[PDB]
């Protein structure tokens, strides 16, 4: 069997992009963001305290008749930006564009930190990365893609983010429609839980082209680039007026100024990042200092291939036994 499902950015910025999916007989339907940077599938529910509730669509467990409590488990989850949540855990069926699973866990929040409850376009998050680091115990859960990878035609999902416009996540299959040239695979580790690979270096615009590794994870609910900081001086060094804001926590530059594309290498085949696909907007409104979408990795301490990057690109998340990833140009 396959899915397809339409994603869609939650606002101009492409801050991040929420996916329909249905949950519980008869159908629920909340819109999730999709995470291959983490393994839990959380939402909104009438179990969450109701101050930290302002919009969202809420998962009510008593009105679906496939729902069982999962006795027992609790989940408590914390993000690398200082967002947590935590709750109670269900089994129910859980359908992506088409495609159904049955006894999912679904994990309800009881407690969401502000800033879910401040982003009132998102119901939860649908965790992609390996389940090793889902958070349910003492019982750890399996993600969605993993109870689903048996009855796929063949074990990828594929993402496909569209800039400031919708996109696709496909389950199952390959559309070779979508994209130009040949899919690059590279090697993927599961070590630490994650889509984790090593880029193969970066070019600044038109530049020369530097060889060198970079390992970094493929994190659709990411939504920036996070590089090591020798990468990300030599990118903001080409920008007349760029400078590293301690007070705004990053790189800025005059909102006048034109951007180069920054280029990194998947094997001996390059993604090119549009120049404009790394502009984020004035830091406050009405300012002419803008935020920029590549930023130093240092203070994280892993990079961060994020939004801003595989929206450049068509990604396959190749599930097989031995994982890869696939990168084309679209
Ligand atoms: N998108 C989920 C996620 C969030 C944070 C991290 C970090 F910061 F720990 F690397 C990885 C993955
Ligand atoms: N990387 C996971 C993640 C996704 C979304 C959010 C936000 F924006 F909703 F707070 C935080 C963390």
């Amino acid at each position: 069997s396959t899915g397809s499902a339409t994603t869609t950015p939650i606002d101009s910025l492409d801050d991040a992009y929420i996916t329909p999916v249905q949950i519980g007989t008869p159908a629920q339907t909340l819109n999730l963001d999709f995470d291959t940077g983490s393994s839990d599938l959380w939402v909104f529910s009438s179990e969450t305290t109701a101050s930290e509730v302002d919009g969202q669509t809420i998962y009510t467990p008593s009105k679906s008749t496939t729902a069982k409590l999962l006795s027992g488990a609790t989940w408590s989850i914390s993000y690398g930006d200082g967002s947590s949540s935590s709750g109670d855990v269900y089994t129910d069926t859980v359908s992506v564009g088409g495609l159904t699973v049955t006894g999912q866990a679904v994990e309800s929040a009881k407690k969401v930190s502000s800033s879910f409850t401040e982003d009132s376009t998102i119901d939860g998050l649908l965790g992609l990365a390996f389940s090793t680091l889902n958070t349910v115990s003492p019982t750890q859960q399996k993600t969605f893609f993993d109870n689903a990878k048996a009855s796929l035609d063949s074990p990828v999902f594929t993402a496909d983010l569209g800039y400031h416009a919708p996109g696709t996540y496909n389950f199952g299959f390959i559309d070779t429609t979508a994209y130009t040239g040949s899919i690059t695979y590279t090697a993927v580790s599961t070590k630490q839980g994650f889509w984790e690979w090593t880029s193969t270096g970066y070019a600044v615009g038109s530049g020369t082209f530097k060889s060198t590794s970079i390992d970094g994870i493929a994190d659709t609910g990411t939504t920036l680039l996070y590089l090591p900081a020798t990468v990300v001086s030599a990118y903001w060094a080409q920008v007349s007026g760029a400078k590293s804001s301690s007070s705004v926590g990053g790189y800025v530059f005059p909102c006048s100024a034109t951007l180069p594309s920054f280029t990194f290498g998947v094997g001996s085949a390059r993604i090119v990042i549009p120049g404009d696909y790394i502009d984020f907007g004035p830091i406050s409104t009405g300012s002419s200092s803008c935020f920029g979408g590549i930023q130093s990795s240092a203070g994280i301490g892993i990079n961060i291939f994020g939004d801003v990057a595989l929206k450049a690109a068509f990604v396959v998340f190749n599930g097989a036994t031995t994982p890869t990833l696939g990168f084309a140009s679209k």
